[PDB]
């Protein structure tokens, strides 16, 4: 570092996405059948208002490689002010309905991974003069392990029904079928993905960036969520 240059911290915030639903209908031949505002209830659970979309990306810029980390924060835990019995469990209001979950419906959602640490290496190329192409890969980690280790012995009181046969005498290789044989039960799935885009700066301080957020290529396109929230991004670097 013979010269200070302009190497150092920068802050990024992605946004864009577009949609067009029956948000604003154009009734006329069916006569007015809507209320003043039509309060949403059974028709819609809620959506919007809760959990907007912070997702903040910050890092350090070095002519070449760039380190970036994404934080979501919020694990359904309400720490609130250090106090006990802050909220009253009993309420005078008759209305309640804590869970609207319906049977024989099993609505789709997200529960595999919520609020987790994200780290990815993206590369800024000083190859060009005014715009550098961005390319890298994602490595996603989250809280899944608490204790350092269980026990040295792996013997369990419960007998594993997956593979009881062993052919003590005669008869061997009776079961040639593949067996997954799952050990520890951990829903928390690890995640990998890729990040790419191109930035056109007025100066490193103001740059227009086309950003794309995609998942890792696995067994066919079975990925649930797509871009989710990506297309255009603005990032500031002194």
């Amino acid at each position: 570092a013979s010269e200070d240059g302009g190497r150092g911290p920068y802050v990024q915030a992605d946004l864009a996405y577009a949609y067009e639903h029956i948000t604003h209908d154009y009734p006329e031949p069916t006569a007015p059948n809507k209320n003043k505002i039509s309060t949403v209830s059974d028709y819609f659970r809620n959506i919007r208002t809760r959990s907007v979309h912070p997702r903040v990306s910050v890092g350090y810029d070095f002519g070449g490689w760039r380190i970036a980390a994404d934080y979501a924060r919020y694990r359904k835990w309400n720490n609130n002010k250090y106090s006990v019995n802050i909220e009253n469990v009993r309420i005078r209001k008759e209305n309640g309905i804590r869970i609207d979950r319906k049977t024989e419906n099993q609505e789709n959602g997200t529960f595999h991974a919520v609020s987790s640490l994200g780290l990815s290496a993206i590369y800024d190329f000083q190859i060009n003069d005014k715009f550098k192409p961005y390319i890298g890969a994602r490595v996603a980690y989250g809280h899944v392990r608490h204790s350092i280790d269980s026990t040295k012995k792996t013997i369990e009181v419960t007998t594993v029904p997956s593979n009881a046969p062993n052919g003590a005498v005669t008869t061997y290789n009776t079961d040639p079928k593949t067996q997954n044989d799952y050990q520890s039960n951990s829903i928390r799935r690890v995640g990998l993905g890729v990040i790419a885009g191109v930035g056109f700066d007025i100066t490193p301080k103001l740059t227009l960036d086309a950003g794309y957020r995609y998942h890792n290529w696995g067994r066919l396109e079975n990925t649930r969520f797509k871009t989710h929230e990506a297309s255009l991004g603005v990032r500031y670097r002194f």
